[PDB]
């Protein structure tokens, strides 16, 4: 089906951090049922009618978009991505919200992102307590590995002229882009 059939997951009323990942497992399932293993989602510009050259790889873990309250609803409900990062870079990261105090995510946040996007980490950790948990398109490139507690996460960047781990296509670039949400949730979690 396409996306606009795809409900996203309001989880942010589900607090405790075992059921918000059972939740996220769910929806994840979920959207990759309905939706398949390649998702086309933005109408091209050029043949409206047509899709652009972005999508979806569904056969991939879920990533995530920290943001603040206002941004997760505006973004939730709208199929919208934000830039979080100068040049129209969307950032996200396997670490899922309960890895890390939303304190320490903002200052990890602020090392990895500049200063120029629609969200901005550098205001300090209100701008992290939400997120938006994705499916990366092809255009996600690996950027960096974090390790805690001994495992590794990826960090992910779309654009920003950021540089990958070790143009003719068309796609959106704006610091709000059309694109399909999961989930939305809150970072402030009870284990």
């Amino acid at each position: 089906m396409t996306v606009p059939t795809w409900q996203v997951r309001d989880l942010r009323r589900i607090l405790r951090v075992s059921e918000l990942s059972q939740h996220l497992r769910q929806a994840r399932t979920d959207f990759r049922s309905t939706l398949s293993q390649l998702v086309y989602f933005n109408r091209s510009v050029v043949n409206p009618n047509e899709y652009d050259d972005e999508y979806l790889l569904s056969d991939q873990r879920l990533t995530y978009v920290y943001v603040d309250e206002v941004t997760a609803q505006l973004c939730g409900l709208n199929r919208l991505l934000p830039s979080n990062s100068p040049a129209f870079g969307t950032v996200a990261t396997a670490m899922p919200p309960w890895l890390l105090d939303p304190q320490e995510m903002n200052a990890i946040l602020q090392q990895s992102c500049g200063q120029g996007g629609f969200v901005n980490y550098h205001h300090g950790p209100s701008t992290n307590g939400f997120f938006l948990a994705i499916l990366m398109s092809q255009l996600f490139i690996r950027i960096r590995t974090d390790v805690i507690r001994g495992q590794g996460y990826g960090w992910y960047a779309r654009q920003g002229n950021y540089v990958e781990e070790g143009e003719t296509r068309e796609f959106q670039l704006s610091d709000l882009i059309h694109y399909p949400i999961v989930a939305l949730g809150s970072c402030h979690l009870t284990r």
